DNA sequence: TCAGTGAACGCTTGTTGACTCGA
DNA sequence: TCAGTGAACGCTTGTTGACTCGA
């Protein structure tokens, strides 16, 4: 219809909740009239899309989750490659952060910080990749002398390390140079295990 | 003199912000009045202490740091033993942290989701760690295939991932397990580079 | 039909000030 | 002398309701 109009104040009301982020504010501390301010409707309007900030964070959890899967889809794709792994894989990661840097940033900040709802929805969308990332070791054959349950341990530390790594990328020992010297120390223990 | 009774009621508004954040809470979103509410005091009374609940934010940076201190030395002592250097460091620290519970929450939702000033001390907490193990492993020659450059780098994976363990580790794939396990990938990485 | 409005609700907020009253 | 008080300031908050007016 022009309905397309109301997703576009939905779109409003999201965009302006990350960018109010962007100072170093937590999410849990924004009020429903700043963001309506920001986003630019009265204040009641906010309920012809979402009852609860809590409801838009969990809006703005599954946001990240489509953006993070596409990334990952791209690096799945490069892995079949002989050679390279690594450099190629961080490379379409950091454009991807680079390129949807507001909606990386919400995760790197709410990942331990908000309130718990949100901290579950970001708990399964962790689990998944770390599933997925299992599976894909498991499938190639990547990682020979690990069970079952080793891959999921390592896995585990990669997507741990790729998290805990988000803040600094965004905003040598340039990141890009850092973030693959420190999975190839990881890529090499997983290989030399026994 | 009995200004003992003072830093009485300074570890009260300090214990209260840590407890109030136990519930899935920012630091960020607690207001003045809530947390001189759950202290014992009346609001104006907090300035008799703290002019900002950023000033009352760094003291409680301050505070987790003695405590954090207190703990890499438990383990510095103990690495001077030769053998099973990974599973009873492990154990002081969870053991620590089990003890002092709500300082690492604390430091769990903050270090990357407070307000800037707040995490510009987080940082700086962190990099000192971060310099005090690659100077013990430079000490030690623990990793004599990494020169000075490789060791910040190596360092800065171990304490990425201790901090990523944090929020896991308050509240077979056990969290102690897991962690030493996960640290021991690294440690294998950090001998077979080259 | 319904996305966005404008006014009005009871309530919590950070900071002020001149105070009390025990160490 | 000064840790803690009690009242009062201007202001922002989440949610209500009956409304307007273009698709
Ligand atoms: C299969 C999808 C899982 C991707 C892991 C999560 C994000 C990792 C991003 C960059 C580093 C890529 C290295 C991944 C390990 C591949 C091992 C070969
Ligand atoms: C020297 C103090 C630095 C301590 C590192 C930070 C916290 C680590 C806690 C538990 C794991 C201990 C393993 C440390 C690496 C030692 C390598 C031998």
């Amino acid at each position: 219809p022009r309905a397309e109009q109301k997703q576009q104040t939905r779109h409003a009301l999201m965009s302006a909740a990350r960018h109010l982020m962007e100072s170093g504010r937590g999410f849990g501390s924004l009020s429903l009239r700043e963001v309506t301010r920001a986003a630019g409707i009265v204040p009641a309007g906010f309920y012809r899309h979402f009852s609860d900030m809590d409801q838009l964070g969990l809006a703005l959890v599954a946001e990240v989750d489509e953006t993070f899967r596409a990334t990952l889809r791209a690096v799945r794709r490069n892995e079949f490659e002989l050679g390279g792994l690594i450099d190629a894989s961080v490379r379409i990661f950091l454009d991807a952060v680079g390129a949807n840097r507001s909606q990386f940033l919400f995760l790197a900040r709410e990942q331990y910080g908000g309130s718990l709802p949100i901290r579950q929805a970001i708990a399964s969308l962790r689990q998944r990749i770390t599933d997925d990332l299992a599976a894909d070791l498991a499938l190639l054959n990547k990682m020979p002398h690990l069970d079952g349950a080793a891959l999921d341990v390592f896995a585990d530390l990669v997507v741990k390390t790729v998290f805990a790594t988000l803040p600094e990328l965004i905003d040598h020992l340039m990141p890009a140079a850092k973030i693959t010297h420190q999975l190839r120390f990881i890529m090499i223990g997983g290989k030399h295990w026994h």
